[PDB]
């Protein structure tokens, strides 16, 4: 068993999300992280070549980054408080792609098995990102 997931990073209001059916479509090719004054406000991911429904809210600017063919999260580090804060995806590429205020309660997440990768993200969301996990495979 190659899979392992980390969180949940944050707090219980909101609504659940899973981003489980994405895979199918590819390995995570860009992220969109919208942000306002404190908090993470909405997320979304590509698949492949396909973009995962926007989760979260309306009131912050949009923040975005391709990842480069062949690149993969093998980190993920953040801060919360009542709400995601920050989010730092770390790839093999050595990429650092920091989303985000740096404050709050820090996380570290890393991959339980050999040579596994961020498969996919899951979490809650309301009109902010309460909460964050990440899915980890080969
Ligand atoms: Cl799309």
């Amino acid at each position: 068993r190659s899979s392992s997931y980390s969180g949940e990073y944050g707090s219980g209001g909101g609504k659940r999300f899973s981003h489980s059916g994405n895979q199918l479509d590819g390995p995570i090719t860009a992220l969109r992280v919208r942000v306002n004054t404190y908090y993470i406000v909405g997320l979304q991911v590509r698949y492949g070549k396909v973009w995962s429904d926007y989760v979260g809210g309306r009131n912050g600017d949009l923040e975005e980054i391709f990842l480069h063919p062949g690149e993969s999260v093998i980190q993920v580090s953040g801060k919360y408080k009542w709400y995601l804060k920050k989010l730092v995806f770390v790839t093999d590429k050595g990429r650092y792609l920091s989303f985000g205020k740096d404050s709050g309660t820090s996380f570290n997440a890393v991959p339980l098995h050999p040579n596994t990768v961020l498969r996919f993200i899951s979490g809650r969301s309301g009109s902010l990102i309460d909460a964050i996990g990440l899915h980890w495979d080969v």
